């Protein structure tokens, strides 16, 4: 599934990810934008041998189980392709995992590199939320 932007911004405030750890809903939408382009089957293989899953791009040495990455962790105890669903329950309880340890939305290099200190409400602009 390609989310529209409102789209997704309605699904993600659904899910109570608005201001979730003081990141407010633009922030969010924007790291979708870059890490997938808003793309629930995104998919990226990384260097070591891990993959980044769904609309958020969350990566299977930490956070989901995909059987390939040898001495990974499974802390959101999910299997990787629950993050490629349309539904984006998955992906969203996770990435509230992620986000609460330690770094903020860190954790996500695209938002960092290309959110982080932008006019972010940008991306919520015109929704009707
Ligand atoms: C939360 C998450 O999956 N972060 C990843 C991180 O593993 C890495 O720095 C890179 C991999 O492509 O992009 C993302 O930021
Ligand atoms: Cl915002
Ligand atoms: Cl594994
Ligand atoms: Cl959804
Ligand atoms: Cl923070
Ligand atoms: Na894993």
């Amino acid at each position: 599934k390609v989310f529209g932007r409102c789209e997704l911004a309605a699904a993600m405030k659904r899910h109570g990810l608005d201001n979730y750890r003081g990141y407010s809903l633009g922030n969010w939408v924007c790291a979708a934008k870059f890490e997938s382009n808003f793309n629930t089957q995104a998919t990226n293989r990384n260097t070591d041998g891990s993959t980044d899953y769904g609309i958020l791009q969350i990566n299977s040495r930490w956070w989901c189980n995909d059987g390939r990455t040898p001495g990974s962790r499974n802390l959101c105890n999910i299997p990787c392709s629950a993050l490629l669903s349309s539904d984006i329950t998955a992906s969203v309880n996770c990435a509230k995992k992620i986000v609460s340890d330690g770094n903020g939305m860190n954790a996500w290099v695209a938002w960092r590199n290309r959110c982080k200190g932008t006019d972010v409400q940008a991306w919520i602009r015109g929704c009707r939320l």
